[PDB]
């Protein structure tokens, strides 16, 4: 079919969705085209073996404003994660101490460390902020040096440094410290509201949908009904100053007045552009790429940590699961924990058999809660690495140097094509919350320009 | 059309080419589907205002055996860059200082800093490798640490690390040097022969070929006729254990046995492969990137420096311009100049208008060799960044920690999916001839079974 929009978009992940949402309430067409049988991109819910599992993005932090309105117009609603009694720490030298309130159990030289990195981890992300980190005088030297060379050139201990890595590195950009700049960990930081609230699940990881995530994309796509194209993957996008065509699997062709490429920056040059991009995209979006995490789901006939007094919140930056808690279901009488698999730990572990490495993972939950964590009546991986419409997880980043170089390029428009995702973000970078607020960003900006 | 063949290969550059020229000797039938309107890739011959031109790849030195073994088997000759005379340094200082002689017309302490990291490098170099870099006992420290941060940590001396980082940074991974690490520096070095190969002008930039390096391309192409597609981007790759059909435009469809992604490789995913390639190239790919450089040409009626007792040849890696050649044509009476602007000093000149940047660009080469570098009868920019087909220049390296991380994997099949570029090549690295190696290596694996 042949149709005419003013706006088509490529993705119907929570951002594309966002910006067809915003574009319709103000009265102007759209089409919306996605590769997938399904929305929601990067969120997703599945049953599998009878439990129903969140396979991507769900957590619900307090400062992601733009979410939290968007469930309040959808009407969904939110529970919080289980937080009640001790949280497990396993220090660099392996001893596994269970613990509360919000430090770490380490020597006392160790958590004054800690205190003062976090503190200047906040400081540079009050000043520097999310919107433009590129910018600030401070920006050049933050964005020339590692993260992990930034943490030895500020402190002497070694175990206070891997857990501040802990929270940046396996903890949202799912890439090894030395390979992403003190800005990009800065930026990550401005970008959920301070470094604290990082540093505190209860903060960033405090709430749920009830119903899961994908519902978000889900009830947006069913309001926008035959502007939805699902199976499409776009192939084409033909454009000039006034115009831009786009084309699709299925013989799928959308004449509009512009284009949102809605869809995680490592996947632009997966559509052909006629003609070609200017050769500050060609280049900038080479230095793109996502992270990688396995998100782990192991399902227990009921939650049995709780009755040991723990939360199901570890934490071991030297583990091969740096980080578990509790996932349990709303009103589920069963367990679920979840737990992660970081970067190069997860590349090490994918390269061992279905079997060796479950045995590794769960043997890890072992280590953190106790041996009838290796006996679960549901086991998942997430493999979001093999899916070629995502390709990693959780979101993009530059590589080191990218940030500055290129950053002010990102969110800016080449004639009728616009971009727009959480991994290009400010407030929200990277999560839900972001591809909200640049879907609401590229709507509000083609409405003033049309 | 569609047809059968024993192995399809995508891209006609010359890495695309060595394979189907080497798998023909063995009765292996092949079709080399390439983008374009013409073969050569990254090598490309052209003629601006009037004047012939070498727009990409032209030189080669003397370690780069398997090029020069298959000139000769294509009757293709060479010829030597000029190299009389005097060069011209410019220090940090903006000081300019004619010189001959193999090292910088620096002061004696700055002399032995350099000297010190140049063996440091040929020491690294030589113990590493260029094959499997990632596999030695010293290399996941050096790709964990910059270049920039490891040049600070061997060297106190600002003028001598800038001198060092000229050579590989600027001159071969056109990155700057913050964002490539250590052992993809020895990398380079050690796929040259030694780092002190890539210091030396006079090695690695020691001959050109009569007729231009894109000739390599266009003879190979027509011993193949009808066998070369043009004009036919690849789209599609549909494989399974014992094939592949290969899809390009103009309704092309080739099952084979085999294919070859003869492209770079922040191009493969311009493709759509199905079933998809498994997450470990999914990831990889995403970490390679090509670097960015402006090579520079500029036509006067004589070759006026070597008036003055010049080589043509300039050095400074604080100028905008951090080097600059005498790229004469063979037999030419007009003096041609090559120069290059690299990496984000490309990207700033970008960013000027074309009159701003040719005239800042001519500025500086005026700075090596005298005013009348100023007024060039043809002045013309390689712009690789803005093709498609290619989008940068030289060659893809990984960022950094991707050494390391994807090495061991950048060369491994994927089923009957096969990768052969100079991005991946071990000796030869970045290079023609480390396409034509990787060329002829991919179609020794293939026929061997
Ligand atoms: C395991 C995991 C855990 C995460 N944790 C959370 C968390 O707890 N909280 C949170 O808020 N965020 C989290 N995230 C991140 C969050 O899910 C993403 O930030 C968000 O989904 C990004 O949405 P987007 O619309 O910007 O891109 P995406 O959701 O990735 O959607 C892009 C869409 O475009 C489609 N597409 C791509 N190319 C084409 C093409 N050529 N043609 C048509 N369609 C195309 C894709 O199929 C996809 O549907 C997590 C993600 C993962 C994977
Ligand atoms: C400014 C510049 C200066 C250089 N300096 C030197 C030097 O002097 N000496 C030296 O040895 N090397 C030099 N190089 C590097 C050298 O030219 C490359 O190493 C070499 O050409 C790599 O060859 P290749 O076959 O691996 O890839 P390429 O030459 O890039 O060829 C790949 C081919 O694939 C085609 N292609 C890509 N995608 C598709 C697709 N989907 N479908 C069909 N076709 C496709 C492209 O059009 C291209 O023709 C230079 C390069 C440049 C750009």
């Amino acid at each position: 079919p042949t149709l005419q929009r003013d706006v088509a978009i490529v993705g119907a992940g929570p951002s594309g969705l966002a910006a067809a949402t915003a574009l319709r309430k103000a009265g102007l067409s759209v089409a919306v085209i996605e590769a997938r049988d399904r929305v929601g991109g990067r969120t997703w819910t599945d049953t599998i073996d009878g439990a129903v599992l969140e396979i991507g993005g769900q957590w619900v932090s307090p400062d992601q404003t733009a979410l939290i309105s968007l469930l309040d117009e959808l009407g969904l609603k939110t529970f919080e994660r289980y937080r009640e009694g001790e949280s497990v720490y396993i220090s660099s030298a392996g001893e596994r101490t269970r613990y509360t309130g919000d430090s770490f159990p380490t020597n006392e030289t160790t958590k004054k460390e800690m205190d003062r990195l976090i503190d200047e981890m906040d400081d540079l992300a009050a000043q520097i902020g999310a919107e433009e980190p590129w910018a600030h005088p401070l920006a050049r030297d933050l964005d020339t040096v590692s993260f992990k060379q930034w943490l030895i050139n500020q402190s002497d201990d070694a175990e206070a440094r891997d857990n501040i890595g802990l929270f940046i590195a396996g903890g949202m950009l799912t890439k090894p410290a030395h390979s992403f700049s003190a800005l990009q960990a800065v930026l990550m930081a401005a970008s959920a509201g301070s470094f604290s609230h990082l540093v505190d699940e209860d903060f960033i990881l405090d709430k749920r949908v009830i119903g899961g995530m994908q519902q978000v994309s889900i009830r947006m796509a069913e309001a926008l009904g035959d502007d939805v194209f699902l199976n499409a993957p776009v192939r084409t996008v033909k454009w000039n100053e006034s115009g831009a065509t786009v084309l699709a699997d299925g013989d799928i062709r959308v004449e509009a007045s512009r284009v949102i490429l809605a869809v995680p920056p490592n996947l632009y040059s997966r559509i052909s552009y006629d003609p070609p991009l200017p050769r500050r995209q060609h280049q900038m979006h080479q230095h793109q790429s996502l992270g990688l995490v396995i998100k782990v789901h192991a399902v227990y006939e009921t939650p049995f940590w709780r009755e040991d007094g723990l939360s199901g919140t570890g934490f071991g930056a030297s583990e091969v699961v740096q980080e578990v808690y509790d996932n349990t279901n709303h009103e589920d009488d069963r367990g679920t924990l979840v737990a992660f698999v970081s970067d190069e730990k997860a590349d090490a572990m994918f390269e061992l058999s279905a079997e060796e490495r479950k045995a590794t993972i769960l043997a890890s939950l072992a280590r953190y809660l106790g041996p009838k964590a290796e006996e679960p009546v549901v086991y998942y991986e997430s493999d979001w690495g093999s899916e070629e419409w995502t390709r990693g997880a959780y979101a993009a980043s530059f590589d080191l140097g990218g940030l500055h170089r290129y950053g002010a390029d990102s969110r800016t428009p080449v004639g009728p094509i616009h971009f727009s995702c959480s991994d290009i973000a400010a407030e929200g970078y990277q999560h839900v919350d972001g591809a909200v607020r640049m879907g609401q960003r590229t709507a509000a900006d083609i409405i003033a320009r049309s």
